[PDB]
């Protein structure tokens, strides 16, 4: 059981079929279409995870057949936010998939997220952000990697998504082939935007260094990093 | 004599400065402001190399006192275009400075260009091009890396400026630690505009792949490789 949802409001219903893959029901999107999910552990392992955003019954790549998700009331999700709130890291080994209408992805988990052969499917948009997301007056506002030296790494057996792709950390370790549409990349001390404009940032107490060995199979890869001093090895 | 003017009008003129520093009396800018600067050989030695944007004397960095360049009759370039038109590639092991007003640098060379501890000093951006600048009607219009499989090479001393850095190559290889304000690789076989907005891209007949190695200390680094298959690997 890597995904465990929050007892809350903000809990998912998360169950599995045979053969150990993932289906979570997230819940009902706010009125910006925004699914804020919560979790007491969120982690893919290698069969995979279906996260139902459909409207009607129909057939999953990793899931098989699946009914509309009733917790949407007729409205899917224009982002699946997935928020862990413990201070359990992530590890994704395995495919998570948008079941369903084709949505933007953000796992957020403070603690650190590790990628080991993950991917991302049916998703325009799949982020990564070591980091919190910020809320006013119930309202998403962006994400914050502000005084957190945690690690977003990226493992031998790579990532994998036909759509774009954010990574959001203090700082990032990658050594394996990255493959997406767009790759982005934000690293240091920094408050962003829902869109990940850069709004504010800090020096770090000390040095957040980031590496990135392996392939880049991107048209299109951008890094900024923030820690003034700090570098970018390849 | 890593310098040796073409001989028609677009050669500028070159000497040098005891100790070995040369120094290039760019050519009359254009109403648009692009001094075009045409080379049969362009290298710089670890000496470095001067070019004067100058409008009145002063105190160069790397060749001491220089009078205003003659050549200019008033009018400083916005842009120093140096163009080589042989078949002979170039290696940049030292600092290009730009003596007087601050301008845009560009070396194109379609046959290659090596920089191995080489630098740009008062230039807002400098940009290394293995590739040709394409001119209609006698104006700018940008530059072409199509049809060329041809290597820039950073070397294990690497690239520093102050400025703002294109990398613009089929193919690039670098082993060294790159220092500029922004850095913006672009590889593959394309054309630009002036600006090097990608205008038009050709798949390549066979592979062509880039390689980064070391650091790239700057706040935002872009890279785009428009050959489709092809990868960057770090």
């Amino acid at each position: 059981n890597g995904i465990v949802p929050d007892a809350g409001h903000q809990g998912p219903d998360v169950s599995a079929v045979n053969g150990g893959t993932q289906v979570i029901n997230i819940v009902t999107p706010n009125n910006e279409g925004i699914s804020h999910n919560q979790y007491q552990d969120f982690n893919v392992g290698k069969p995979g995870a279906v996260f139902n955003n459909a409207l009607e019954a129909g057939q999953s790549q990793l899931a098989g057949h699946l009914n509309a998700n009733s917790n949407l009331n007729g409205q899917a999700a224009s982002l699946i936010l997935n928020e862990v709130v413990s201070r359990n890291p992530s590890f994704l080994l395995g495919q998570s998939e948008v079941f369903g209408i084709a949505a933007e992805y953000v796992l957020s988990n403070p603690n650190g997220i590790t990628c080991d052969g993950c991917g991302f499917i049916n998703t325009s948009r799949s982020s990564l952000v070591v980091g919190n997301p910020l809320f006013e007056n119930g309202q998403l506002k962006g994400y914050s990697t502000l005084n957190n030296t945690n690690l977003l790494s990226l493992g031998k057996n790579g990532l994998n998504t036909t759509g774009l792709l954010d990574l959001i950390a203090p700082r990032i370790d990658s050594r394996g082939k990255i493959t997406a549409a767009e790759i982005s990349a934000f690293t240091g001390q920094n408050t962003f935007s829902q869109h990940f404009d850069i709004l504010s940032s800090q020096k770090p107490v000390s040095a957040l260094d980031s590496y990135f060995f392996g392939s880049m199979q991107s048209g299109r890869i951008r890094i900024i990093n923030t820690a003034e001093g700090s570098g970018v090895k390849l």
